[PDB]
């Protein structure tokens, strides 16, 4: 049993709430490709119900494309349509460009940073699976905060 066996289950949880979550994403590019929704419209609305997601203690998810722009905040809405790139926790963290930069190269993956809590607005420590939706250039992220 390994430090590795540890965090490899911990954070198993948040991929697999990330795998649910773009499931939507999936059902509406479905039905882009289709034909039945254009692109935008099937966009905004899996943005609006992958906005009301939750689990846990009002754990969230978000939305941020590759170039980086914020597409969907739950907590922060007003990030919104923004460019992102030079977004920098309280550790100089690069926030978005340090996860467009690991899902092109490996699609997904765990990246740590600092954010604030729903409501709030200390930085606190996170830990979040970020998922390439590759259709759409999306990024689809959720995370747990240290308490």
């Amino acid at each position: 049993q390994t430090h590795e066996d540890l965090y490899r289950a911990k954070s198993e949880k948040t991929m697999h709430v990330v795998q649910t979550a773009s499931g939507i994403l999936t059902f509406y590019q479905g039905l882009e490709a289709a034909g039945s929704m254009t692109r935008e419209a099937a966009q905004q609305q899996a943005l609006k119900e992958i906005k009301g997601l939750r689990y846990s203690q009002n754990d969230y998810f978000w939305i941020n494309d590759l170039r980086p722009v914020m597409i969907m905040h739950p907590t922060n809405p007003k990030l919104e349509g923004q460019d992102i790139s030079t977004i920098k926790d309280p550790d100089g963290f690069a926030v978005f460009n340090e996860m467009v930069a690991l899902v092109k190269s490996k699609g997904a993956g765990m990246v740590n940073y600092r954010w604030p809590k729903p409501g709030a607005s200390e930085p606190v420590k996170k830990t979040s699976y970020v998922q390439l939706f590759q259709p759409w250039g999306w990024i689809l992220g959720s995370g747990v905060y240290v308490d």
